This record gives C-alpha cells, sequence and structure tokens, in this order.
C-alpha cells in the first residue's frame, strides 16, 4: 500500500477556465476511479492547488500516475501550458524495524 499524493499547484496567471475545466476533469476521472477501483482517491483544492492523493497499492498509483501524466502533458502541448512536473516517491524502508511505506509524491504546476 503507497500514497499518491499528486500536487497540482496552478499559476495565478492561469485563466478562470484552466481551474473551471482542470478541476472538472480530474474530479471526474478520480470519482469514477474512485467508486469501480475502491481506493482512497481524496481531493482537495488548497486556495487555488489542487490535491489528488490516490492512497492504494503500488500498481494502482502507479498506473493512475501514467494516466494522469499522459492527460496533463496532452493538455500542456495543446494548449501551450508550461506543466513543469517532478516525482518524488519516498521509498518504502524498514529503518530500525519501523516498517514506513511509500509515498509517490507529486510537485505538478499549471504554468500559462
Amino acid at each position: 500500500m503507497v500514497e499518491g499524493v499528486l500536487t497540482i499547484e496552478l499559476s495565478d496567471s492561469v485563466p478562470e477556465e484552466v481551474k473551471e475545466k482542470v478541476k472538472a476533469t480530474v474530479e471526474e476521472l478520480a470519482e469514477r476511479a474512485r467508486k469501480e477501483m475502491g481506493l482512497e482517491v481524496k481531493i482537495e483544492e488548497k486556495d487555488g492547488v489542487i490535491t489528488v492523493k490516490a492512497k492504494g497499492e503500488e500498481e494502482k498509483v502507479k498506473k493512475f500516475f501514467e494516466e494522469v501524466i499522459a492527460a496533463l502533458k496532452k493538455i500542456a502541448a495543446e494548449n501551450g501550458l508550461k506543466v513543469e512536473t517532478e516525482l518524488t516517491e519516498e521509498k518504502a524502508k524498514v529503518e530500525n524495524g519501523k516498517e514506513i511505506k511509500g509515498k509517490i509524491t507529486g510537485k505538478v504546476r499549471i504554468s500559462a
């Protein structure tokens, strides 16, 4: 079980269109994937900074990582929006006997 906390920070200069339409699509695919796959796909937005924390197994979270990355790079390229993006996967390690699980932490940034 790993926790895929993809953080979607939209720039202050992005149109209101980008806010409404990106949330429409993210919360759509997340609602459906949460319901059908039976996982803890947490949607949030703090002051314009969206957060999709999809908690599940490695195979699950990394599959959704491929789907979200393919989606955002597609929209980024065709619209001319710089999604800089980065991924920091904190590896599952038993340190001092403490079985610390993995976190797939993204820092993706929609820049218009």
